[PDB]
């Protein structure tokens, strides 16, 4: 079946799987992800068939796999750590991100007053999205469902991208350009847009966006060249960079490097 890849096949013996953590993904503890010291064990999460899948099934993680190989890794998103991919069911391996996605990390630290998380940190999280981002955008990887959901948080409150690699497997209309939403056009541009949309998530603490307005009025509404407003305690420059994130026009929105040296400059002057 799969050819054997000397560079990432990892020994099935020495991966013990454990909790499910979606309907397959689970929870594993593998020995010897560092070679350095091979008898020590990590948490790792495992892709794997459930045993109704399709050849088409197979293919599309199959492709998953491939793509994560060949964009590499970075400090900013969830890496490949290693393939079964002989004599046994296929699983993908990768980095698991202790403290869930980014959404749920900042919904589970609101406060009642100030919260345990700060202008500073907040802002490094919003400058580790855009440097994963720009690190995805530089191995030529359009994402297409950016949001807070889709970003994962380390025991170390690292930053993580998720799922940066699917094929055509299971709309999120609220983080869609208008571009995408209208034309089906996806781009670096159009992620930028989605960026926007999840700075404004970071300072709500995991807000969702367009409060109250119906899926049906949002379309309209972006055509009148209306937006989300400033957020209770945002300061203004974080509002404007999200506006720029909103420009009707892709061109003129910010690029991944821009972002991150508008956040870089903001972290400095802290
Ligand atoms: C690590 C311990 C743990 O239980 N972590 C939890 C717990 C939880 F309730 C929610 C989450 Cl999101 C996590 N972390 C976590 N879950 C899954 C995960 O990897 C899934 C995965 C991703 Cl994100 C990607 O993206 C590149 C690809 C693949 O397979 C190809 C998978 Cl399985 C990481 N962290």
């Amino acid at each position: 079946d799969l050819p054997l890849d000397p560079l990432w096949e990892f020994p099935r013996d020495r991966l013990v799987l454990g909790k499910p953590l979606g309907e397959q993904v689970v929870r594993a503890e593998a020995f010897g992800m560092d070679p350095a010291r091979p008898d020590q064990a990590s948490t790792v999460a495992v892709k794997m068939l459930k045993d109704n899948a399709s050849d088409k099934d197979l293919a599309d993680l199959v492709s998953e796999m491939e793509v994560m190989k060949l964009i590499g890794r970075h400090k900013n998103i969830i890496n490949l750590l290693g393939v079964c991919t002989q004599e046994g069911p296929l699983y993908v391996i990768v980095e698991c991100a202790a403290k869930g996605n980014l959404r749920e990390f900042l919904r589970a630290r609101r406060p009642p007053s100030e919260g345990p998380l700060s202008f500073p940190v907040l802002v490094s999280c919003a400058y580790q999205v855009a440097r994963g981002m720009q690190y995805l955008e530089s191995r030529k990887c359009i994402h297409r469902d950016l949001a807070a959901r889709n970003v994962l948080v380390t025991e170390d409150n690292v930053m993580k991208i998720a799922d940066f690699g699917l094929a055509r497997g299971v709309l999120p209309v609220k983080w869609m350009a208008p571009e995408a939403l209208f034309d089906r056009v996806y781009t670096h541009q159009s992620d930028v847009w989605s960026f926007g949309i999840l700075l404004w998530e970071i300072f709500t603490l995991g807000g969702s966006p367009y409060p109250g307005i119906p899926v049906e009025e949002l379309f309209s509404l972006l055509r009148e060249g209306h937006r989300m407003d400033r957020p209770p305690h945002c300061p203004p420059e974080l509002y404007g960079l999200m506006r720029e994130c909103w420009h009707a026009a892709p061109s003129q929105r910010p690029t991944f490097k821009q972002l991150v040296e508008a956040l870089d400059k903001v972290l400095l002057a802290v």
